């Protein structure tokens, strides 16, 4: 048997209490004698779980009342197209800040639907940094300005957010939502696939300023209108009921541990273990990110050559590390250290790194 | 003391749920949950492929069809289909046999020209139209049907021979309830939560050469070609839902497959329909007898006071989900593959006792 150190990038490690709770009641949820998986989405029993998940997110992120929490299917990827479908109208511009591959994927879908613009980009700096907000090129007819808060593939992250008042600020927060407190009122819309930091795959969380998106859009398919899901409270069609249930369990765990401030402290400590190991390695491990733009959620690094990368990753696999290979598009290594990844897995990664360097 | 007649999501096979429970924290000796695996891992890829292979075996899906696992429900397919096939100068042709048929047509109308090949709307969706009635156009992009009209309780007994354009079927509420000649279709889709497991995955069986070409101007996530080329791993799939689907398909396989399940479904439907038919009009089925669904049994008592009394008694006695869909009222006993015959018997007994006490 191998120990498990789960550095998977999404889906990812879950809190053991959330899983254990799910296991215990999998056949009989809340004395109904049915699994949560067997309930109608039109039942009170399910509605209670759906509402509880929203209310927990609201409490934990301090979401103001004029925002609504949607639970959608399709991943963050579907949001790449649904956002411009809803807001990118003739005469306006979808303005994007490019800070990684996920930013590019979002921009690509907007280009199919309307005029786009690049407000700022660190592509020429190999996505090693977040641009200075003073670099942002904005347009009066921007439909929105879109950012990617945590650039999962490159391991960079916004340390704080721009103050934008000329157009709605929109963020793909898939890989750092609820890793720390967040001033939601800075944004018109936030979206996140749940499978990094909120739960399992199969549901996408969208926090939307209601008045921004609660109007039907001409000619847009029913399922692709935010208004449909706003009006229907994410019950227009059949939701991913078990995913939402698991989201509820994960949010309860975050609340039990002390909320967003407590998890931020844990995440900062975890990240420091790994970054100090990189920095103290005299170049044996080299981080992709510039220090000032380092992600607390995905730590990306390389050894001095591909042969060493491969040897390191093979050793890691032998020793029980899961998911440490970088995203296939970039190679290297990526330690994903979302909320539920335990600090002791980070300690183990440090030990592996120190030993590998000494035995090289 | 609970009888689960929910219409979707719905009852699951006990062995599939027990299996999931047992290994929820330690899937296949990995010491993690299936929910904690990367979709880019061999461990998950094996489950993904096994689910496909089980479906392929159980429905005898030919080699020239591919099995996709998508998000969005059957409802997203209502728009994704015409986005991919309803091109300028062609027609999305629909057979209307219920509410779900109308919802599919509505989405196509947003995207191009449509046509009604046949409809039983004027007969209150009490029947499936004779195929001889179908009006077909040389420029049809496809002909779309709904195999089981979940809200109205009617069901195609067999399927039309359509070769001028691909036949497309929303089989959400009866997929894998019986054997199917898949080669009659260009595409079959089904939300999993009626008969294949839990919500959050939609199964799409597609003739590969029909839909494997990129369609200009369609968003990447909404092209079938994206998912075909990527084997439903373009973006992150609903991994737990696909795992559960695998478990349910294994249960179907273990009891003898689609013929065995059809036999069980016919037996348990008979219990309810015989109860209706012997009631001297006290219970009246919505469907014409020759169009009766084996998956959703719809009926009413003689008036709304009696409907309410019956449904209240049912609730008191532990029956879940018998109220008709909110769009039509009355009663609906959903009797998908995993609903046990003993629940159908309990429903019969409830119905007989209620009439006796009325
Ligand atoms: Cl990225
Ligand atoms: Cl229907
Ligand atoms: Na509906
Ligand atoms: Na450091
Ligand atoms: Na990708």
């Amino acid at each position: 048997v191998k120990q498990v150190f789960n550095f998977n990038a999404g889906p990812s490690a879950l809190p053991k209490p959330a899983l254990e709770r799910a296991q215990k009641e999998l056949l009989n949820f809340n004395d109904t004698q049915m699994s949560v998986m067997e309930l109608s989405h039109r039942s009170q029993s399910y509605e209670e779980v759906h509402e509880q998940a929203q209310n927990l997110l609201r409490e934990l992120l301090q979401i103001p009342n004029d925002y609504q929490i949607l639970f959608l299917q399709g991943g963050a990827s579907l949001q790449f197209t649904m956002l411009p479908m809803n807001l990118l109208t003739k005469g306006t511009i979808g303005n994007y800040v490019l800070t990684g591959s996920w930013s590019e994927k979002a921009l690509k879908e907007a280009k199919l639907l309307g005029e786009t613009h690049i407000a700022a980009s660190t592509k020429a700096n190999s996505y090693q940094s977040i641009p200075d907000f003073s670099e942002f090129q904005l347009n009066e007819n921007d439909a929105y300005l879109h950012i990617t808060s945590n650039n999962t593939i490159y391991g960079t992250q916004y340390q704080n957010f721009p103050e934008i008042n000329h157009a709605p600020l929109i963020a793909d927060m898939s890989s750092d939502i609820l890793s720390r407190p967040l001033k939601v009122n800075q944004f018109g819309m936030i979206y996140a696939g749940a499978q990094k930091n909120l739960g399992p795959s199969g549901v996408t969380v969208v926090i939307v300023k209601k008045d921004l998106l609660n109007t039907k859009v001409e000619q847009v398919p029913t399922m692709l209108q935010y208004a449909t899901h706003i009006k229907s409270d994410s019950l227009y069609n059949t939701p991913p009921t078990f995913s939402i249930y698991m989201l509820r369990n994960v949010l309860d765990w975050i609340k039990d541990l002390g909320g967003a401030e407590a998890i931020a402290k844990q995440n900062e400590e975890k990240a420091k273990i790994i970054y100090d190991t990189i920095d103290e390695s005299n170049g044996f491990y080299v981080g992709h990110a510039e220090k000032g733009s380092r992600s607390l959620m995905n730590v990306t690094f390389n050894l001095r050559n591909e042969e060493l990368n491969q040897q390191f990753l093979a050793k890691a696999k032998e020793q029980g590390f899961v998911g440490l290979n970088g995203h296939r598009s970039v190679g290297g290594c990526r330690a994903s250290i979302y909320n539920a990844v335990p600090i002791d897995a980070c300690i183990a990664l440090r030990e592996l790194m120190i030993q590998f360097k000494e035995n090289a």
